[PDB]
């Protein structure tokens, strides 16, 4: 598999509006899953001087337990695109197993308004494309989606349709771990 290549920043986007809040991925378009197993996921993006820092939450649907990730990446000169190396965490933010060199994620902003968001995330392992996700994103559980970020699907080249809605996975989420 290899990672969606039509994949840059919406220039003009503001940077306040995007690294704010949190998110809640309501929608998700995964073109070749890593596993069977569905996810639903939440994280909180925050940047200073060019550097993101983010706490990334997964729950596993099927299985119900929960992982947990601290990314973190520098801002390419195109706008809001990132590379980010990560740590996994416990649900206290103990570091576990350290960032590396090999394994990343690089996340584009779409789009972005006052109360939701679309990104593309290629993760990659070495010289491997594991895994390429579109998300649409929303500041609070089941919120809907903004008419714009919506338009921003069908401007993608893809059918919201064919995502996967998290609404009806039964997702939990800790947003204990998620503060800060
Ligand atoms: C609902 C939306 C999402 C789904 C369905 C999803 C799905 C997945 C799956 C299936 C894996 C492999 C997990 C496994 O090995 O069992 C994974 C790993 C990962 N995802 Fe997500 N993901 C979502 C959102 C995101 C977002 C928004 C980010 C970053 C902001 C992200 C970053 C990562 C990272 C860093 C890993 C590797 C974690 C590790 O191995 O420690 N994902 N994701």
């Amino acid at each position: 598999m290899d990672c969606s290549t039509n994949i840059s920043p919406k220039q003009g986007l503001d940077k306040a509006k995007y690294f704010s809040g949190k998110w809640y991925v309501t929608h998700f378009l995964d073109k070749d899953p890593q596993v069977t197993d569905q996810y639903c996921s939440s994280f909180t993006p925050r940047e200073s001087d060019g550097t993101v820092k983010e706490a990334l939450y997964h729950y596993n649907a099927n299985k119900k337990t929960s992982f947990y990730n601290i990314g973190e990446g520098k801002l390419e000169s195109s706008g809001l695109q990132y590379t980010a190396k990560y740590k996994t965490v416990d649900k206290k933010k103990a570091v576990l197993k350290e960032a590396d060199e090999k394994n990343s994620y690089t996340l584009t902003v779409l789009e972005a308004d006052d109360s939701s968001a679309l990104v593309h995330i290629c993760l990659r392992e070495g010289s491997k494309d594991l895994g390429d996700l579109y998300t649409v994103l929303t500041h609070q559980k089941d919120a809907e989606p903004s008419a714009k970020v919506k338009s921003a699907v069908t401007q993608a080249g893809l059918q919201l349709s064919q995502f996967v809605g998290t609404k009806d996975l039964g997702c939990q989420y800790d947003d204990q771990f998620t503060s800060l």
